[PDB]
């Protein structure tokens, strides 16, 4: 309830488009935050983990796994 884990696979060369879990939260990750329109954000597909701390108190932890395919 205080943490929610997201998991997703991607193609190693592509660019992933994700919706922010929150309108005005804080982001922490190994990739620079690339915010977009409609509260989206993008990042190159590499196997990484990032997190969103959010006003409602729920920490959204994302895990991407890159696939050579």
């Amino acid at each position: 309830t205080c943490e929610l884990y997201h998991y997703q696979e991607c193609v190693r060369g592509t660019t992933v488009l994700l919706k922010e879990p929150c309108s005005s939260g804080t982001y922490e990750g190994n990739s620079p935050f690339h915010p977009l329109a409609d509260n989206k954000f993008a990042l190159t597909c590499f196997s990484t983990q990032f997190a969103f701390a959010c006003p409602d108190g729920v920490k959204h932890v994302y895990q991407l796994r890159a696939r050579s395919v």
